[PDB]
């Protein structure tokens, strides 16, 4: 494996443990001696896959104060409904924009039958609350949430990978929870692969705040686990290289008279094996059409 990249389940750092997969893992944080936080949100299927995680370090689940949520997307807040209910005194803290798609039918729909497409045959899930029923407090751009004693995180808006999406950033562990807004990162080969599935433009803006962040020691994405010594303090930076990169092939293309379908097969060929199990049937190749779409308007 990488001495960079921590991406085994369990214990991280003397305060964080990594609890489920690591392709779409539920961060835990210990606040104190009888308080933890988790972040991110992950996909319906795993719900007792993560509660059997989290109760190996966690003996009483109503020490779980908080849970800190990046973004909307249904790989990211699947399990919510479903372990909330266990979890009785937490709140869960979410942008404006995440907590309004909660409230949203046609939003819920989507995130409910993308996480459906993801269970196996033998599994029931929890019984659930109401998504409207979710124990929120929304949080706001440049928010301090004071977590515990020694757990300060600044919540960052952070869009452009969704129009919703937040980053934390723990200032005193040099440590950025990033959610997508980096893209994915690239096991093989030690790169990001951008993931703009909303708006160029402010995809890009995110990163070029986000590399004015004091210096990062930590850098946890959204899907693939931690990463550390130079791919942390370069993160951003390369990220927004990578999205350059990806819109001068794209015009390089279109310029040859391709469609935007030959470099979406590419991509999804190149790049569609690290997802496959949580991005479900033919979603992997819709997403790149659809960032290859918006690459192209905002920059055709
Ligand atoms: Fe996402
Ligand atoms: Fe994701």
């Amino acid at each position: 494996s990488h001495m960079l990249r921590l991406s085994a389940p369990g214990q991280l750092d003397d305060d964080l443990c990594l609890l489920g997969d690591v392709q779409v893992p539920v961060f835990l944080l210990r606040l104190g001696e009888a308080s933890w936080a988790l972040v991110e949100g992950g996909i319906s299927r795993d719900a007792e896959l993560v509660w059997a995680d989290l109760c190996r370090w966690v003996a009483d689940p109503s020490q779980v104060h908080y849970w800190l949520i990046t973004h909307k997307h249904y790989d990211h807040c699947g399990l919510l409904p479903y372990l909330c209910p266990r979890l009785p005194n937490v709140q869960v803290l979410a942008s404006e924009r995440t907590c309004q798609a909660w409230k949203s039918e046609s939003a819920v729909r989507v995130v409910e039958r993308l996480n459906r497409q993801l269970l196996r045959a033998e599994q029931r899930l929890p019984e659930a609350c109401a998504w409207d029923a979710l124990p929120v407090r929304a949080v706001a751009d440049g928010e301090w949430l004071e977590l515990g004693p020694r757990h300060r995180l600044q919540v960052i808006e952070a869009h452009g990978h969704s129009d919703d999406h937040v980053v934390f950033y723990d200032v005193r562990r040099r440590r950025l929870f990033c959610g997508d807004a980096l893209g994915e990162f690239d096991e093989a080969e030690g790169v990001w692969r951008p993931l703009v599935f909303d708006d160029m433009e402010a995809y890009l803006e995110s990163l070029e705040r986000l590399q004015r962040l004091p210096t990062l020691l930590q850098l946890i994405p959204g899907h693939g686990g931690l990463l550390r010594g130079r791919l942390a303090a370069d993160g951003a930076e390369s990220a927004y290289t990578e999205c350059l990169r990806l819109c001068r092939r794209l015009l390089w293309r279109q310029s040859m008279g391709e469609s935007l379908d030959e470099l979406s097969e590419e991509l999804h060929r190149a790049w569609g094996g690290q997802s496959v199990d949580f991005l479900p049937g033919e979603l992997h190749l819709g997403s790149m059409r659809r960032m290859l779409e918006i690459l192209s308007r905002q920059a055709l």
